[PDB]
DNA sequence: ACCTGACGCGA
DNA sequence: TCGCGTCAGG
DNA sequence: ACCTGACGCGA
DNA sequence: TCGCGTCAGG
């Protein structure tokens, strides 16, 4: 499985995400298009059950400014 | 949150 | 190839 | 104040 | 997709 700092790591980004998309007035499903992925996969990262993978965080960056 | 098709990697 | 875990959209 | 169709998000 | 909570007009 994942090590205990990776799921602190997916903690942090999902939290950080969450606020950001408050911030921004988005829906997860809103973000969901800017990040060009599912609304699903948004809710999981928000969550801490999953680490983005490449393509996500790079995107997480570009659409948020969280890296 | 759970069901399912599909990719990543080997007590 | 065979087999579970995980990644992803629905 | 309550009934109901529809959107937001996952102990 | 499935499921409750909530948001909205009637």
């Amino acid at each position: 499985g994942m090590t205990p700092e990776e799921i602190a790591e997916a903690k942090r980004i999902g939290k950080e995400v969450k606020e950001r998309r408050k911030e921004l007035g988005l829906t997860q499903r809103e973000l969901a298009e800017k990040l060009g992925v599912s609304r699903s996969t948004v809710s999981d990262i928000e969550n801490g059950r999953r680490l983005p993978s490449e393509e996500l965080l790079k995107k997480i960056k570009e659409i948020l400014g969280v890296g």
